[PDB]
DNA sequence: CCTGTGACAAATTGCCCTCAG
DNA sequence: CTGAGGGCAATTTGTCACAGG
């Protein structure tokens, strides 16, 4: 119900432009909590395959797989920032290895650390046991984005720019047409975060003449 | 211009089993 | 027994032609 670890980014971090697995984000958000416990700090971070696979439940040799990939899929991998403003970088700066069995040591970029601990008041958090029976990326990020207007009684209110959202995304060029973005977008992020998560969605569209172009996402804790 | 659906390609899931220490 | 490996069938994604608006 709670014994997951609450996580905390910037809201640098949750509008940006990357593409990243369902694995590799569930690395993510392991990563930036080791890095949150530091006092002057550089990047290296541990992932252990024991607790990866109780973490998920995932089989040990499964969760090393998952793993395994994932690191090997970071190398030419980037990252987008913004505000206006452009700016691109790489996550990793070498390659993971393992120096015994069942580690793993990442390095993190260091110029990235502004942007997990950055500046109070303006981040997004929720705890990690919400997002974890996701399998579809993208449901994770549209999830980290509800939660950074949520209000203290677990509700909210928000309308994201169609646009906006491929680009922040960084989804297929497939999906600038419309009915195929009803088809394998919202109508399966929508459906798999409101089975999967403690929280009820709905959306209503916003056309404006021919084209729709906003999304109005509206949600409350299923606590009620 | 807009929409929804049928069908094909290509990528994912968890699952099953070998072998080295 | 753990994990660094190989493989799979079944399901979910990504692409796009076609029909009606
Ligand atoms: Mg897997």
């Amino acid at each position: 119900r709670k014994n997951s670890p609450r996580i905390v980014q910037s809201n640098d971090l949750t509008e940006a432009a990357y593409s990243l697995s369902r694995d590799q984000k569930r690395m993510l958000y392991l990563f930036v909590d080791q890095i949150r416990k530091s006092d002057e700090h550089d990047g290296i971070c541990e992932i252990h395959v024991a607790k990866y696979a109780e973490i998920f439940g995932l089989t040990s040799a499964e969760a090393s797989k998952d793993i395994r990939q994932a690191l090997k899929s970071f190398a030419g991998k980037e990252v987008v920032f913004y505000r206006k403003g452009y700016e691109s970088f790489p996550w990793f700066i070498k390659p993971a290895h393992s120096p015994s069995r069942g580690l793993y040591s990442v390095h993190i970029n260091p110029y990235l650390i502004p942007f997990f601990i950055g500046l109070q008041n303006r981040f997004t958090q929720f705890r990690l046991s919400e997002t974890k029976e996701i399998t579809n990326p993208y449901a994770m990020r549209l999830y980290e984005s509800l939660c950074q207007y949520r209000k203290p009684d677990g509700s909210g209110i928000v309308s994201l720019k169609i646009d906006w959202i491929i680009e922040r995304y960084q989804l297929p060029q497939s999906y600038q047409r419309m009915p195929d973005f009803r088809r394998r977008f919202l109508q399966v992020c929508v459906n798999e975060i409101n089975s999967r998560t403690p929280m009820r969605l709905s959306y209503i569209e916003k056309k404006k003449g021919r084209q729709t172009t906003h999304i109005v996402f509206s949600f409350r804790d299923i606590t009620s």
